[PDB]
């Protein structure tokens, strides 16, 4: 049963990739159309060999998308793809370029006191419950990272609730396993989602203001090579990889934590460990297990061989566990030293953008929660669970006490 892969399966996919590194780690699953690969090795050298496996495929719906939802999508305008992750040179280096100037740890410093100030809000709010009961995810992960990024780009952060039903969307329709049927109300979100981005832009032609939207149009009107469709689908993009994955980093934090009570008891008494904790959790817990990639000539991976427009699926979450670089890799361990050796924010041209962004803001929610709520537990494992998807593996709740 392809070594007890399930591909959606999002709970706990660690064995399977476990067997598969060891029995067949260059796998075709026919259940997805894709070569499945697990070593840390061939994942890494498929990463930065970009001129041989494009990443253009990456935003591709997994599902084929159905009639209706075809026909919703084209009727409403949407015309977006991908505003970075799956454009190839020479428009990705080109607008890469551009977008990168943003997003440094210098630009963020001035955005640090705010992020924790709001932290420290949210979790005085949770500790108000009247239960003493609390949610990792609702009450602070939700939050954080979606205000910060809207913040940057100009959004109104009283829309928060809107862009993470728009994110939940995005991340359903192009790697859930989703019927035409389903695909209905999803379809419908993109289109409002596209919309406003395109709006967005619009808006900053028309009255200028401090933010990243706004900056795009002023380099745009100052000679830079940047369209308005590929400003819009710079939103498009970062409006969703800009607090999706935060979010899941930020509740994965605590789940994994607070699963190894002796590691929490460590970041209690030494808040200095809590950088390199980040780093373990993103090897142990990624928010992306896996991400995809199109062969554009006859080649190889692994030594096998793989045809002109086969896809391929790159399963870093298997490759951070992988024994021939992480000696006991299905051991959390805050203290491992090349933890930072982990592709879960990929490897090459395409390496994500805002990695130093999603760090900074699970370290100051780990700086003041283990502050003010030293004594936090877990109501159990047992009650965390995972919504199905190819490549997102995202907690729907934390469920905690405290003293
Ligand atoms: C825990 C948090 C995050 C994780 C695990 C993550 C993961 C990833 C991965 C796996 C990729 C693809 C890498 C590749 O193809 O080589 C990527 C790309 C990207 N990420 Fe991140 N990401 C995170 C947070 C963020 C944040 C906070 C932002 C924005 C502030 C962001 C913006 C982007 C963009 C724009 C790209 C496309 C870059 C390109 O194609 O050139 N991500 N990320
Ligand atoms: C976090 C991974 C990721 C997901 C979606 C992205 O959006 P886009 O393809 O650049 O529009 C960008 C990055």
């Amino acid at each position: 049963s392809h070594h007890g892969y399930q591909p959606f399966d999002m709970h706990n996919p660690f064995p399977a990739y476990k067997e598969l590194r060891q029995e067949e780690p260059v796998m075709f699953d026919e259940r997805i159309g894709y070569w499945v690969v697990t070593k840390y090795d061939d994942i890494k050298t498929t990463f930065d060999d970009w001129e041989t496996f494009s990443s253009e495929n990456a935003q591709a719906p997994v599902r084929k998308r159905g009639p209706q939802a075809t026909q919703i999508m084209t009727d409403g305008g949407f015309t977006a793809y991908s505003g970075l992750s799956a454009r190839i040179p020479p428009e990705h280096t080109r607008i890469r370029a551009i977008a990168q100037k943003a997003f440094t740890p210098r630009r963020y410093k001035a955005l640090e006191p705010d992020i924790r100030a709001m932290v420290i809000d949210r979790v005085e709010k949770m500790l108000a419950n009247d239960q003493h009961v609390g949610d990792m995810v609702s009450d602070l992960a939700y939050d954080i990272p979606t205000i910060t990024i809207l913040t940057l780009i100009g959004a109104d952060i009283s829309m928060v609730d809107t862009y993470k039903r728009w994110s939940d969307s995005r991340a359903a329709m192009t790697w859930g396993d989703l019927s035409d049927e389903e695909q209905i109300p999803h379809a419908h979100n993109l289109v409002e989602y596209w919309q406003e981005c395109q709006r967005m832009v619009a808006d900053a032609h028309a009255h200028g203001g401090d933010n990243l939207t706004a900056d795009l149009v002023r380099a745009q009107q100052e000679g830079q090579e940047i369209t308005d469709h590929e400003i819009a689908s710079l939103l498009y993009s970062l409006l969703f990889a800009g607090h999706e994955t935060t979010t899941t980093l930020i509740s994965n934090c605590f789940r994994v934590l607070l699963d190894h009570p002796e590691q929490w008891q460590a970041i209690l008494e030494n808040p200095k460990l809590i950088p390199a904790a980040v780093d373990e959790v993103l090897r142990y817990s990624g928010s992306i297990v896996g991400w995809r990639r199109k062969a554009l000539k006859d080649t190889e991976i692994g030594g096998v061989a793989i045809k002109e427009g086969d896809g391929v699926l790159l399963l870093m979450g298997s490759a951070n566990r992988d024994e021939a670089r992480f000696e006991n890799g299905e051991e959390f361990d805050i203290s491992r030293a090349n933890a930072r050796e982990h592709l879960s924010f990929g490897f090459g041209i395409h390496y994500c953008l805002g990695n130093m962004l999603a760090k900074l803001q699970a370290k100051i929610c780990l700086e003041e929660v283990t502050r003010l709520v030293p004594s936090l537990h877990l109501v159990a494992d047992k009650a965390i669970g995972f919504r199905e998807n190819l490549s997102f593996r995202v907690p729907t709740s934390v469920p905690v006490t405290w003293n």
